[PDB]
């Protein structure tokens, strides 16, 4: 059982993660990894259409060593990356975002804005 | 442009309104009345399959006279309103749902737990 943000204001990745975590609350990522969660927050994305972070990177051990924020991996291999994604370079610092392509998870660069998720895990 | 929160506790329409409230925002309202997202809204409320609470009711005027928390009109005869509803007895103080039966607004009693949802604009 989860709360579930949802805010359409955009900002970089490490805003995203403070705005979550001043309300008391985390950048998605376990509910991302519930079967029923994910599909209801993924539902949402789809009619939004846009560009939103999660709570994923690869900053701590690099390449495509993707965590979770809660610390679980990321498999390279999940179901929730978008077709042919990871795909940017893996010397690169790395954070995970749905894009609106796919509406589904996607490798970039961690400076851009987008829209921001976050979860409370009820209890 | 909103924040929008859903939650999986469960509470009565007045606890649903405090809780809202002593987050800095409002149970859903003036979301339900813009049309993306509504949609997005209700994407998610499908895929949950359970009853959620919106801000609308009759208590402040009476009967089928429905108000958003906002002071707009919830019109009777919206689109919004699950087929055949509202149609509990106009005595009632009656509260307003999306019901998973339609996914659409109901009219109920105000004492049952649902889950819900919470709203915050963004200019
Ligand atoms: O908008 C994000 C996209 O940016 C492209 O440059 C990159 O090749 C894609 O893999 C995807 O990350
Ligand atoms: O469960 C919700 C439903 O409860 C019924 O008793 C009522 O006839 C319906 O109009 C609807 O409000
Ligand atoms: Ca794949
Ligand atoms: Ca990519
Ligand atoms: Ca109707
Ligand atoms: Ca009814
Ligand atoms: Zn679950
Ligand atoms: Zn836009
Ligand atoms: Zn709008
Ligand atoms: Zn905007
Ligand atoms: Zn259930």
């Amino acid at each position: 059982d989860y709360e579930i943000l949802f805010s359409d204001e955009t900002m970089n990745y490490a805003d995203a993660g403070t705005y979550c975590q001043s309300r008391g609350m985390a950048l998605v990522s376990s509910a991302m990894r519930d079967s029923t969660m994910v599909k209801a927050i993924l539902a949402f994305t789809e009619v939004k259409g846009h560009d939103y972070w999660v709570g994923a990177d690869n900053l701590q051990d690099g390449a495509y060593n993707f965590l979770w924020n809660d610390g679980v991996s990321l498999p390279t291999d999940s179901d929730l990356w978008s077709p042919n994604e990871p795909s940017n370079p893996q010397s690169w610092q790395l954070c995970v975002q749905i894009w609106s392509k796919y509406n589904l998870l996607d490798d970039v660069g961690c400076g851009g804005a987008r829209r921001v998720i976050c979860e409370k895990e009820l209890d």
